[PDB]
């Protein structure tokens, strides 16, 4: 590979270098012949033997090191053997406090589909490697609800549960995110509630859980400890803050009742540090407003009022040519952050964080050396060319740490 | 090494064979990803082989996939290349060779239409005057009082580099952008060097918003020389509104005819480097990026002002809603002169039902996803949630340096 690589930004003429592709540790699905950019999900029960954790250790240790001006010191050399040491004799080893902080910050920061890095040093990250119980386990996710949601003035965290040991006493959550809305499939085709979560819905009701039935259902959570069968808990309601959809103008806009959870929370994810493997980490933001407004709202397979909307509106739905889906998803996108913005609720439009991102992707090429960023990622789903990161070339590359997808715990799990 | 790509939406799950025929490269490695790069980095010898492949799926195309004729054209491309150094196209490739560009260009969402393709052979052009008059008459053909066909006018060959034919227009119908004094720009600003070249070598202008620029056209490596086209084969659409009637006063316009004229054909190992393709418009291009890019014509501010929106916030979407207006405006005002036209919604669905096509008959077919979306409601169309596999199958339409920068002005 080249030592220098040059992207550009068209609508400013301003060129960055990048040369921290040059630490990319895993492959992207990409070859010379083919781009797989706009894969989803690009190319076991295995955990990784002694010689392949030897030298993703002491990476790690000297990134680490290296960050905190001590690299090549007698700290950092001391740290090394004694990592060593722990992995020859219980081919493991466990980080220490600062490690794991410094770690969870990078896999964010490292993070190439993530448009809100700008805050990638802000995270709170919540220590749960003594955690031994699905009790437990809940325990930790309400204190990290109840931290991050914070009254609306939300702030970003992790909780990081215990790395995984031989691969049958793994900790998982079982949901997706932590907060979601049930789906359920009626008799007749139909579905009720969010279409995005049937199957989930289906495996919490078969494991006890009693539904409302209604369109707005807070799921439980189904939490995992230590290769366990998965147990339910529901979520403190008062724990779970909620915005009711209205729209500054159209007063029909409340008749919908529509409203949204406000802590985007991601528990499906692996943390990777290391070579060691987080796969419990649920982590937590604010969300940009197209995430509800574009996307959970009007996506076709999801709660999809576009033509509500539009009729409310008195919209002409014959051609599509009048553009009425382009104008009722942005009187969608104004009710979301309008509704957020008055109830105090942190949320960020998509002008404000492409342009933020813009401002901290300098920063990095300039700081770093880069920023791995996937553009058909980075780009909202609306307005895409009147956003400055449309015009911005990026280069998407693997650095460690990284969040990892990781397949879904009902489909290895050995029930007991 | 077959690949899946799926679609999130519909749950449709396609097979792509036809990436394992791709040669060129695309820009990324295992470790880099350059699908957002929108420029990633003959002779006798190399040209053989590559005329050899073309011939090839040529005859393998009409299905005489090693018949006499098959055979026999192999024979007498390879004594061309041997006493010329180069090799002339029948007709039949020619039409197909360049077809096949288009069928392959992964960025275009206009393929569904790729065999309906009228291709004018110029390649017996010898001076920017010939050039001139096949060009008048692919912009008559092409635009055809409003019901746009698509064509494409091929120019003589590259030889050794110094006789290049080349249209300097990066389209043929634009229009002028001029440095004002105080700094800022009138017209196109995209076009102000272009523009300046067209003032240097001789042409007056008018110095208004929407002045179509003169051609340029150079052949044979010689000098470029000037020529109007006549106007009556300009087609253009003044932009009015079905409901703000205070929208024809903002006093825009714009032209019938999308024509790219900066591009190069390349067929069997032969670069064509002056190969003006044209078809007819997505609204977004002109109503999005046009109108909309801050370093464009750049209206967003004017319009939300006339729709009385608060501009003081970002979270207001002002911005958002002016751009979906002003593409209403496009669209109704391109209909209403019955010009062909075709919204981003009813483009992007036949592209789904063009790669549906390519898969079965053909393996697969390479996609651009960061081109394909959209630049406005990306999500709301069909392919935003569809994977796309991109790779480079030949024959192609590449890019080539502006020839400005290469011209030694004789
Ligand atoms: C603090 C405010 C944040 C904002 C505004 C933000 C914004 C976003 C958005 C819009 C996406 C695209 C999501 C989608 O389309 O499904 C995303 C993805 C992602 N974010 Fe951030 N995020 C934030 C915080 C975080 C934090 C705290 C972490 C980790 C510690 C994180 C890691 C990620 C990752 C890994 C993805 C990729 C997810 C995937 O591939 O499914 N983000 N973020
Ligand atoms: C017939 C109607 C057509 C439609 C609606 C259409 C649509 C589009 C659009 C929207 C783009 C993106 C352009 C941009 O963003 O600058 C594009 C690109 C492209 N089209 Fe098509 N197109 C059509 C016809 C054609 C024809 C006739 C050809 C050639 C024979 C062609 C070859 C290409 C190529 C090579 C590109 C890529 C240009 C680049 O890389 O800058 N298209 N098309
Ligand atoms: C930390 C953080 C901040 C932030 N602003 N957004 C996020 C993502 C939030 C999020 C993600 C998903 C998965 C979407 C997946 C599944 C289906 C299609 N997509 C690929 C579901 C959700 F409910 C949700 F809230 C995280
Ligand atoms: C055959 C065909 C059909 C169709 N509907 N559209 C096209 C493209 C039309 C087109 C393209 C450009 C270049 C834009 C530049 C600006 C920066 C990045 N882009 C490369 C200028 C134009 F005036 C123009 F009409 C071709
Ligand atoms: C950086 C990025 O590659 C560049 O802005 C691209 C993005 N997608 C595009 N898509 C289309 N159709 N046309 C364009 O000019 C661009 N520009
Ligand atoms: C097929 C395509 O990769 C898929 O729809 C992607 C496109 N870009 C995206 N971008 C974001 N932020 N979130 C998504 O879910 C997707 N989906
Ligand atoms: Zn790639």
């Amino acid at each position: 590979c080249p030592r220098f690589l040059k992207v550009k930004n068209w609508e400013t003429e301003v060129v960055l270098t990048d040369t921290l592709h040059l630490k990319s540790t895993l492959e992207t699905g990409c070859t010379e012949y083919i781009c797989m950019g706009s894969i989803m999900h690009p190319s076991p029960e295995d955990v990784a033997t002694k010689d392949q954790l030897f030298p993703l250790a002491k990476e790690f240790i000297d990134q680490y090191y290296s960050s905190i001006k001590r690299f090549g010191s007698k700290a950092h050399m001391e740290r090394l053997e004694e990592v060593n040491k722990e992995i020859d004799t219980t081919s493991t080893y466990q980080l220490k406090d600062t490690e794991l902080i410094y770690g969870a910050k990078h896999a964010w920061r490292n993070a190439s589909r993530c448009v809100g890095r700008i805050q990638w040093s802000k995270l709170q990250v919540f220590d749960a490697r003594d955690c031994t119980t699905a009790h437990g386990m809940f325990n930790y996710i309400c204190n990290h609800v109840k931290y991050a949601t914070n009254k609306g003035n939300l702030r970003s965290a992790i909780t990081i549960f215990p790395q995984r040991t031989d691969g049958k006493h793994d900790f998982r959550v079982w949901n997706s995110q932590l907060i979601r809305y049930a789906g359920y499939k009626q008799p007749d085709g139909s579905t009720l509630g969010d279409p995005a979560n049937v199957q989930f819905t289906e495996i919490c009701i078969q494991q006890g859980w009693k539904p409302p039935r209604g369109r707005f259902d807070v799921l439980p959570l189904l939490l995992q400890a230590n290769g366990n069968d998965p147990e339910l808990f529901q979520i403190p309601p008062e724990l779970v803050l909620e915005v009711p959809i209205r729209h500054p103008k159209f007063e029909w806009f409340k008749d919908l009742g529509l409203k949204w959870y406000g802590l985007p929370a991601v528990s499906n994810m692996l943390l990777e540090i290391g070579g060691l493997e987080f796969s419990a980490c649920p982590f937590s933001g604010w969300y940009m407003g197209t995430e509800i407004g574009v996307r959970d709202y009007c996506d076709n397979s999801r709660y999809n009022i576009l033509e509500e909307v539009a009729k409310k509106m008195n919209l002409d739905m014959r051609k599509t040519s009048s553009l009425w889906k382009d104008q009722a998803l942005v009187e969608i996108n104004i009710a979301v952050l309008y509704s957020f913005q008055s109830d105090k609720v942190t949320i960020v439009d998509h002008h404000s964080a492409t342009e933020s991102f813009i401002k901290h992707m300098e920063n990095e090429y300039r700081c770093r050396g880069g920023c791995p960023a996937d553009w058909v990622w980075i780009v909202p789903p609306m307005s895409g060319s009147i956003t400055p990161v449309f015009h911005q070339e990026m280069l998407n590359y693997r650095l460690t740490p990284s969040f990892e997808y990781q397949p879904d715990p009902w489909n290895t799990h050995v029930w007991k």
